[PDB]
């Protein structure tokens, strides 16, 4: 039977089922004040599918240089046409290769580039704004939203949405890798998943997928979401309470240290994005300082709710396009204030 809701993560994750229920407010805002973060599934049967696929964007936009990322090393691949990326997004035998002669794992850095997402893709620009769950929020003059309402004392948020398009992590070696490093954000996020690329030719990394769900600390329920195979998965995601901050900070400086990083006692290893938290590190917070998260598996259409000053990583499963968009929520608006 259709509900409204149901939970993961041990009851501990909200999962809305309607994107567009105008009661959703309601069961919503009491975990939102809590600070945990929120699943929204569906979205992708709201969106125009012919919009949001890799040959349509390398079509229509393939001739524009970029820059890239080896996900596997932060090697910067320099001043490449846009079509290198996505012409090889599900097509093994078409990526770019080290020189180890394997396909890299690459991500299209800042494309489109800053806030020029409306300009360069308009149709595209209203397809996801009009769609987007939590619309008092989310949209850019929504009745909650306080990001066009605010004065100088407080940091405001660029102008949205941000594309993030990345393949998939595949070996073992790369269980380890993020595809975004550990990081927060002063402003709430909505990041949707709007195309899963599962590859063909070398694409057999299935497996090796049924092993990163399990390790990366996945709950019964979200499991059977992967056991199932009825949707199809894109991401894994670590989302820890904006109140651990500090204490992830603290077992991070503790690491750099035994590594032999040579780094000022007050550095901060969060705002640097240099690190992920693989299954080692993650048991050692949990055993060691008494901090859990939230481990979220994004399938296809779903929209993940990320709290102000949450510290969250990313490790994409297979070939994601993810599209973000920024807002401040009255819940949340004192992690974005310049004072005290
Ligand atoms: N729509 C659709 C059909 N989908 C094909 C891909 N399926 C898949 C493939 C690899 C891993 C996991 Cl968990 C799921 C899900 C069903
Ligand atoms: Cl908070
Ligand atoms: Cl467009
Ligand atoms: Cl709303
Ligand atoms: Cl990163
Ligand atoms: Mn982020």
């Amino acid at each position: 039977s259709m509900t409204s809701h149901s939970w993961l993560c041990d009851g501990r994750l909200l999962c809305l089922h309607d994107p567009s229920n105008k009661n959703n407010w309601k069961i919503f805002r009491e975990c939102w004040k809590q600070g945990q973060p929120v699943l929204v599934s569906g979205v992708h049967k709201k969106l125009k599918s012919e919009l949001w696929k890799p040959e349509a964007f390398s079509q229509e936009f393939g001739d524009q240089d970029v820059d890239l990322v080896n996900c596997r090393n932060c090697a910067i691949i320099s001043d490449v046409k846009v079509r290198d990326f996505w012409d090889g997004f599900e097509i093994i035998c078409k990526r770019l290769r080290s020189e180890d002669g394997q396909p890299m794992v690459l991500k299209l850095k800042d494309w489109p580039p800053g806030e020029d997402f409306r300009d360069m893709m308009p149709t595209r620009f209203e397809d996801l704004m009009e769609n987007l769950p939590l619309p008092e929020y989310t949209k850019r003059d929504g009745r909650l939203n306080l990001a066009s309402r605010l004065p100088s004392y407080f940091v405001r948020p660029d102008l949205g949405p941000k594309m993030y398009n990345a393949y998939g992590l595949i070996t073992a070696e790369d269980r380890r890798v993020g595809t975004t490093n550990l990081h927060l954000d002063v402003s709430d996020a909505v990041n949707v998943m709007v195309y899963v690329g599962i590859p063909i030719g070398e694409g057999a990394h299935d497996e090796e997928v049924l092993k990163t769900i399990d390790e990366g600390d996945a709950d019964e329920v979200t499991k059977e979401r992967i056991h199932d195979h009825k949707e199809k998965p894109g991401a894994l995601w670590h989302i820890y309470a904006a109140k651990d901050a500090e204490k992830i900070r603290e077992l991070l400086r503790k690491v750099g240290e035994e590594q032999g990083q040579e780094n000022p006692p007050d550095h901060d290893p969060i705002h640097d994005q240099s690190w992920y938290l693989d299954q080692t590190l993650r048991k050692r917070l949990y055993e060691e300082y008494g901090v859990q998260g939230w481990a979220i598996v994004q399938f296809l259409g779903d929209a993940v709710f990320i709290p102000a000053g949450a510290p969250h990583q990313v490790h994409n499963l297979y070939s994601c396009i993810k599209v973000a968009e920024d807002f401040v929520s009255p819940e949340h608006v004192k992690h974005c204030f310049r004072l005290t």
